[PDB]
């Protein structure tokens, strides 16, 4: 496995490039060696292939997902209806539980980091393969206060993503980041009113996921037994049909 055997096609976007070998496409993220392994094979995690290290740079070869991220798809859709948001949130929750069972706290969950499989499924990344800094829309209250802080933070972020999937804008999103920090520490959740109202089960899930109390917050077991996820076949989730499929 040589690094020069990857014809760099297009830059994806701390930089990722679309490389090519024998017809196969790959997402190669570059990390400068100044900053600076273990395989995690899971249906809801971006599969990593190689970790080639050249002169003064380290290269990460991962599978290429043409579906993009969930933030862009959310901007196209404006917002997801309930069943799409619950499917996506379910898959992200299985990824989170797989990550916690391996001793990993994702610490940076957001729609930017959720990639879309060719069959419509969700794969997480930027959890240890790649990673204070704004935006603080997805940080838990215990993160702002500078305290410890365990894996429950990953679920708080989930409660944000859920809300963001259902309404369109994140709940604690506001003008300046200080105002956002206030909205988080005060837990001012701008519930939609009128005909755009959230269902009681959705409101319950967003409430139990966004609890200020670290030890009273929701986890994998809480969502499993939650009325919003009672239609979820957890033991066989990577074979459900997804509302959006990327092509070509
Ligand atoms: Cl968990």
């Amino acid at each position: 496995p040589s690094i020069e055997e990857f014809s760099i096609v297009k830059p994806i976007s701390g930089k990722v490039y679309l490389g090519q070998k024998g017809g196969k496409l790959y997402a190669v993220k570059v990390v400068k060696k100044a900053d600076m392994l273990a395989l995690s094979k899971s249906p809801f995690i971006v599969h990593l292939y190689y970790s080639l290290q050249s002169a003064n740079n380290v290269y990460l070869v991962m599978e290429y997902l043409i579906g993009g991220d969930v933030k862009s798809l959310l901007h196209i859709y404006g917002y997801f209806d309930e069943e799409m948001a619950v499917k996506y949130i379910s898959e992200v929750a299985l990824a989170l539980d797989y990550l916690h069972r391996h001793g990993i706290i994702h610490r940076d969950l957001k729609p930017d980091n959720m990639l879309i499989s060719n069959e419509g499924h969700i794969k997480l990344t930027d959890f240890g393969l790649s990673k204070f800094c704004g935006t603080p829309d997805y940080l838990a209250p215990e993160l702002l206060l500078g305290r410890a802080h365990g894996p429950a933070v990953d679920w708080w972020a989930l409660g944000v993503c859920l809300f963001e999937f259902l309404t369109g804008i994140p709940p604690f999103n506001d003008e300046t980041p200080q105002q956002v920090f206030q909205n988080i520490l005060k837990r001012d959740i701008p519930w939609p009113e009128g005909e755009e109202k959230l269902s009681d089960n959705a409101q319950s899930a967003v409430e139990i996921l966004l609890t200020i109390d670290d030890t009273k917050r929701a986890g994998m077991k809480e969502l499993k037994r939650h009325p919003l996820f009672s239609d979820v076949d957890w033991e066989n989730l990577q074979h459900q049909t997804m509302p959006f499929i990327p092509q070509p």
